[PDB]
């Protein structure tokens, strides 16, 4: 799915921005892709940071975006107005 996975790039950049503080990785937390399952069940989100002057601060900042996941999730579906949205995993890129 090539186009609903830019729509998905856009609006989860966005989310990215506005459901945590991004100004608390340097307001510069971007997403470089999204790889989609057959099925719609899974999905994995592909981010790219200025909070990568640290590893650490790297691998904390996927695992709070991770433990938001279920709320990017619901307002994905709620901009898209989507009959199913995947269950979202973060991975840094």
């Amino acid at each position: 799915p090539q186009r609903v996975a830019q729509e998905m790039q856009k609006e989860i950049a966005l989310i990215l921005q506005r459901e945590i503080k991004d100004p608390r990785l340097g307001m510069m937390t971007t997403v470089s892709g999204v790889e989609m399952s057959r099925d719609l069940a899974y999905a994995k989100v592909y981010v790219t940071f200025l909070n990568d002057k640290d590893e650490d601060a790297v691998k904390a900042g996927i695992k709070a975006l991770q433990e938001a996941s279920g709320f990017i999730r619901s307002l994905l579906g709620k901009a898209m107005r989507l009959r199913i949205v995947p269950e979202l995993t973060f991975f840094y890129d």
